[PDB]
């Protein structure tokens, strides 16, 4: 019983860490302007939120209206900050193991293409990540949670989607994997913010929810793709 031929990875939260860095920028920019919020609140409600929606949130939940220089200073600091993106603990090891085993894999991300490659570069994963790296410009803009990106990724590997496992840390990305016909394994490495929690991924339909790259490799070995410890 070999369930899988190939692995499809999300980027943010699974291979690289960036949500944490961006939350820290929101926190310091607001703090300097009077408002002190917890990183968990910032990650939960500001992430993937549009700027006017953040403004609405701040007014509604915190009676707060940032001063005029808010937009200008945030974009400055968000830019200086992309620099500090790091690899997720054990991600390089998982990519190295799949490569040594000859297991096909691809990366699918909603990031704009330049940003996608920038993050892999600064995290030191460019060489390990390989050549199958897809952002929504490859599928006409129809990014996650549409299945298109993962359908396309599987096609490029020459593998049926139903024979892929998708490694995701959000309902947005996990739904794209499931809608493509793949199996979903959630991966929620602790100490890093993720858009959704384990219960939400399980309810969505994740076959399992893993908590470390070491756990991921062990599961992959159980599935016949890697060699067990
Ligand atoms: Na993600």
């Amino acid at each position: 019983d070999a369930p899988f031929d190939a692995v499809l990875f999300d980027l943010d939260g699974v291979l690289v860490e960036s949500e944490g860095i961006i939350a820290q920028v929101w926190q310091s920019v607001l703090a300097e302007r009077g408002l002190h919020l917890d990183l968990t609140e910032i990650a939960m409600y500001f992430t993937g939120q549009r700027f006017d929606g953040v403004l609405a949130y701040l007014a509604q939940q915190h009676d707060f209206v940032p001063p005029p220089d808010f937009l200008d200073v945030l974009e400055t600091r968000f830019n200086a900050a992309m620099t500090g993106v790091t690899a997720i603990e054990g991600a390089a090891e998982t990519l190295r193991a799949l490569r040594a085993a000859g297991v096909p894999f691809a990366i699918g991300s909603n990031s704009e293409r330049g940003r996608l490659h920038l993050k892999l570069r600064v995290a030191g994963l460019t060489e390990l990540a390989g050549e199958h790296i897809y952002d929504p410009s490859w599928v006409g803009g129809r990014g996650k949670p549409h299945p298109d990106l993962y359908t396309f990724a599987a096609q490029q590997l020459g593998i049926l989607p139903e024979r892929c496992v998708v490694i995701e840390d959000s309902v947005t990305g996990g739904a794209a994997g499931l809608a493509a016909g793949a199996t979903l394994w959630g991966l929620l490495v602790p100490g890093h913010p993720h858009p959704d929690g384990a219960a939400a991924l399980s309810r969505l339909g994740a076959a399992r929810v893993l908590t470390s790259h070491a756990e991921l490799r062990a599961a992959l070995a159980e599935a016949g793709l890697l060699t067990p410890a």
